[PDB]
């Protein structure tokens, strides 16, 4: 049977692999599961049978303290990341996070399998700030085109895992690159569905108009996305199909959309009147929800809803990363070609994910 570690369980495609590893009819299963962070365990996490641990994996004594003693580690799902103020210094402090992981777990596990690391659709792009500011290749987006001639800590970690493996005979890797990633965990870094539902839940409360924060390629070009359960299905896949092995694969979910329709399914989910995308305004939920915690405070005690700090809920300052941009496509063709047929229809996903937030009571 197979035993898997979680390098991130409290995250957005972590608390997927939470949630979907030990069910029974799940590829290999039964499961048992390993869940790395540093925070506690909260409350959203709380009813998944996992064996928590706390750790910090940039620090490398933690790292050999907290994961020496798992031996039984067939998998590993390393999906988690750090950000920093250039890329430079992402690569430096995430190839330091996948390599103290690596160097105690390779040795110390002796029916160690498989390693899958998440990277993202910023492998083609570039960096945060050379988004749309350098020639990419043209999309959709294929995996085994050069990368670009710029830093990237996602090319950082890939070539680092590359090495990490050959230490042991039959030692087997993937990376998985999805789109912005529609999925529940209020403690994660981007979490794009729950930092548009806030902004529509304080509409809402202050009878205002749901504007769109974006450009107009977002509101009115094609997007994708890839749904977080899809890619905890696309992790496990990959680390139990021999058919996949030391493969890069991207993962989205199979259709397109345009946020101008996407809106209205927000604004009817959370009773708010749809405002359309107006021109030459450039508008920013960083700024616009400056100083709005007293308003989510009153929003959270009239609607009962779980007590949660603005700042961990709506991480602002993505939601603009995303919606200022348009979005280039990737393709699934190498997915599909290698069996994974797996999909999503991404308006029923959005409204999935939103309904999960409120389920869980972060929104009303
Ligand atoms: N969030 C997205 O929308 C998005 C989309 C595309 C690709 N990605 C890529 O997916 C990978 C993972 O991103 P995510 O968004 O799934 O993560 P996340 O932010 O959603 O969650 C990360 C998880 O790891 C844990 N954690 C963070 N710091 C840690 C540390 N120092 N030590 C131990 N654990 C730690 C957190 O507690 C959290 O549980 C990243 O490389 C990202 O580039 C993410
Ligand atoms: C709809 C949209 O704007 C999305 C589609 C492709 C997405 C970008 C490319 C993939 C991506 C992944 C990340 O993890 C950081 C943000 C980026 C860089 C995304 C920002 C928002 C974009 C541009």
């Amino acid at each position: 049977s197979s035993v898997a570690l979680i390098v991130g369980v409290t995250g957005i495609v972590g608390n997927s692999l939470a949630e979907i590893l030990p069910l029974a009819d799940t590829p290999s299963g039964p499961w048992k599961v390993y869940g790395v962070a540093r925070r506690p365990r909260p409350a959203w996490n709380e009813d998944n049978p996992i064996n928590y641990i706390r750790c910090d994996i940039s620090d490398p004594k933690d790292t050999q303290e907290k994961l020496s003693p798992l031996t039984d580690i067939t998998h590993v799902f390393y999906v988690t990341w750090a950000n920093r103020s250039t890329e430079v210094e992402r690569c430096e402090a995430n190839g330091k996070m996948l390599k103290n992981v690596l160097d105690v777990v390779i040795p110390n596990c002796p029916d160690l399998k498989h390693i899958s690391l998440q990277t993202g659709r910023k492998h083609y792009v570039g960096p945060f700030e050379l988004i749309g500011k350098i020639e990419t290749h043209d999309p959709p987006f294929t995996e085994d085109l050069p990368r670009l001639k710029f830093d990237n800590f996602y090319y950082t970690q890939e070539d680092l895992l590359f090495e990490e493996v050959e230490k042991k005979e039959g030692l087997t890797w993937s990376v998985h690159r999805p789109g912005n990633i529609f999925g529940f965990s209020p403690y994660s870094m981007m979490n794009l569905v729950g930092t548009l539902c806030v902004y529509a839940a304080i509409c809402k409360h202050e009878g205002k108009v749901l504007r769109f924060p974006g450009c107009k390629a977002a509101w009115d070009g094609y997007s994708d996305c890839s749904d977080a359960d899809l890619i905890a299905e696309h992790h496990i896949w990959a680390a139990v199909d021999p058919y996949a092995k030391n493969e890069a694969f991207n993962v989205s979910n199979g259709d397109v959309f345009k946020w101008k329709h996407f809106w209205k399914v927000l604004a009817e989910q959370f009773g708010v009147e749809c405002g359309e995308y107006e021109e030459g305004e450039n508008l920013k939920l960083q700024d616009l929800m400056k100083g709005k915690e007293p308003v989510w405070e009153e929003i959270v005690r009239e609607n009962g809803l779980a007590s949660t700090n603005l700042e961990d809920v709506a991480v602002w300052w993505f939601s603009d990363a995303v919606l200022d941009i348009p979005c280039p496509l990737d393709s699934m063709n190498k997915s599909k070609e290698h069996g994974f047929l797996g999909f999503r229809n991404s308006k029923n996903s959005f409204i999935s994910w939103i309904d999960k937030a409120k389920a869980y009571k972060i929104v009303p």
